[PDB]
Protein backbone atom coordinates (compact mmCIF):
# COMPACT_ATOMS: atom_id res chain seq x y z
CA UNK A 1 0.00 0.00 0.00
CA UNK A 2 1.32 3.51 0.75
CA UNK A 3 4.14 1.89 2.76
CA UNK A 4 3.12 -1.77 3.14
CA UNK A 5 6.53 -2.82 1.78
CA UNK A 6 8.18 -1.16 4.81
CA UNK A 7 5.90 -3.12 7.16
CA UNK A 8 6.86 -6.48 5.60
CA UNK A 9 10.50 -5.41 5.31
CA UNK A 10 10.47 -3.92 8.82
CA UNK A 11 8.70 -6.95 10.34
CA UNK A 12 10.73 -9.52 8.36
CA UNK A 13 14.00 -7.67 9.09
CA UNK A 14 13.65 -8.80 12.73
CA UNK A 15 13.38 -12.48 11.72
CA UNK A 16 15.14 -12.94 8.35
CA UNK A 17 16.98 -9.71 7.39
CA UNK A 18 19.72 -11.51 5.42
CA UNK A 19 16.99 -12.46 2.93
CA UNK A 20 15.30 -9.94 0.62
CA UNK A 21 11.88 -9.33 2.32
CA UNK A 22 10.31 -8.34 -1.02
CA UNK A 23 11.27 -11.82 -2.27
CA UNK A 24 8.88 -13.36 0.27
CA UNK A 25 5.31 -14.17 -0.79
CA UNK A 26 3.68 -11.32 1.17
CA UNK A 27 0.45 -13.04 0.08
CA UNK A 28 1.02 -15.72 2.75
CA UNK A 29 -0.87 -15.45 6.04
CA UNK A 30 1.78 -14.35 8.54
CA UNK A 31 -0.15 -16.35 11.16
CA UNK A 32 2.69 -18.87 10.86
CA UNK A 33 4.91 -15.98 11.94
CA UNK A 34 2.52 -15.49 14.87
CA UNK A 35 5.84 -15.37 16.75
CA UNK A 36 5.65 -11.58 16.28
CA UNK A 37 2.19 -11.61 17.91
CA UNK A 38 3.83 -11.94 21.35
CA UNK A 39 7.63 -11.51 21.27
CA UNK A 40 7.68 -9.08 18.33
CA UNK A 41 4.41 -7.43 19.42
CA UNK A 42 6.02 -6.39 22.72
CA UNK A 43 9.16 -5.12 20.97
CA UNK A 44 7.13 -3.38 18.24
CA UNK A 45 4.75 -1.77 20.75
CA UNK A 46 7.62 -0.35 22.84
CA UNK A 47 9.56 0.53 19.67
CA UNK A 48 6.53 2.18 18.05
CA UNK A 49 6.15 4.57 21.01
CA UNK A 50 9.94 5.01 21.21
CA UNK A 51 10.27 6.08 17.55
CA UNK A 52 6.81 7.35 16.48
CA UNK A 53 5.71 8.40 20.00
CA UNK A 54 2.35 6.60 19.68
CA UNK A 55 0.60 4.98 22.66
CA UNK A 56 1.01 1.19 22.76
CA UNK A 57 -2.80 0.91 22.54
CA UNK A 58 -2.58 -2.64 23.93
CA UNK A 59 -5.87 -2.23 25.83
CA UNK A 60 -7.63 -4.48 23.29
CA UNK A 61 -5.94 -7.45 21.58
CA UNK A 62 -7.07 -8.78 18.17
CA UNK A 63 -5.36 -12.11 17.32
CA UNK A 64 -7.33 -12.17 14.04
CA UNK A 65 -5.29 -9.11 13.03
CA UNK A 66 -2.29 -11.38 12.32
CA UNK A 67 -4.38 -13.52 9.94
CA UNK A 68 -2.91 -11.66 6.93
CA UNK A 69 -0.18 -9.07 6.29
CA UNK A 70 -2.66 -6.85 4.42
CA UNK A 71 -4.82 -6.64 7.57
CA UNK A 72 -1.85 -5.17 9.45
CA UNK A 73 -1.12 -2.76 6.58
CA UNK A 74 -4.58 -1.21 7.04
CA UNK A 75 -3.98 -0.70 10.78
CA UNK A 76 -0.74 1.22 10.15
CA UNK A 77 -2.32 3.21 7.31
CA UNK A 78 -5.26 4.27 9.52
CA UNK A 79 -2.96 5.27 12.40
CA UNK A 80 -0.08 6.64 10.31
CA UNK A 81 0.30 7.24 6.56
CA UNK A 82 3.92 7.42 5.28
CA UNK A 83 4.93 8.34 1.68
CA UNK A 84 3.32 6.31 -1.13
CA UNK A 85 5.69 4.07 -3.09
CA UNK A 86 5.19 1.24 -5.62
CA UNK A 87 5.30 -2.11 -3.78
CA UNK A 88 6.74 -3.72 -6.93
CA UNK A 89 9.96 -2.23 -8.36
P1 LIG B 1 1.39 -13.89 21.95
O1 LIG B 1 1.10 -15.30 22.30
O2 LIG B 1 1.67 -13.52 20.54
O3 LIG B 1 0.17 -12.97 22.47
C1 LIG B 1 -0.97 -13.26 21.65
C2 LIG B 1 -1.76 -11.97 21.41
C3 LIG B 1 -2.76 -12.20 20.28
C4 LIG B 1 -2.51 -11.59 22.69
C5 LIG B 1 -0.80 -10.84 21.02
O4 LIG B 1 0.18 -10.68 22.04
C6 LIG B 1 -1.58 -9.54 20.86
O5 LIG B 1 -1.80 -8.81 21.81
N1 LIG B 1 -1.94 -9.19 19.65
C7 LIG B 1 -3.16 -8.35 19.45
C8 LIG B 1 -3.06 -7.61 18.12
C9 LIG B 1 -1.85 -6.68 18.13
O6 LIG B 1 -1.63 -5.95 19.07
N2 LIG B 1 -1.17 -6.56 17.02
C10 LIG B 1 -0.35 -5.35 16.77
C11 LIG B 1 -0.54 -4.89 15.32
S1 LIG B 1 1.02 -4.24 14.68
C12 LIG B 1 0.88 -2.57 15.38
O7 LIG B 1 0.78 -2.43 16.58
C13 LIG B 1 1.95 -2.00 14.69
C14 LIG B 1 3.05 -1.52 15.39
C15 LIG B 1 4.18 -1.13 14.68
C16 LIG B 1 4.17 -1.20 13.28
N3 LIG B 1 3.09 -1.66 12.63
C17 LIG B 1 2.00 -2.06 13.29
Amino acid sequence: MQHASVIAQFVVEEFLPDVAPADVDVDLDLVDNGVIDSLGLLKVIAWLEDRFGIAADDVELSPEHFRSIRSIDAFVVGATTPPVEAKLQ
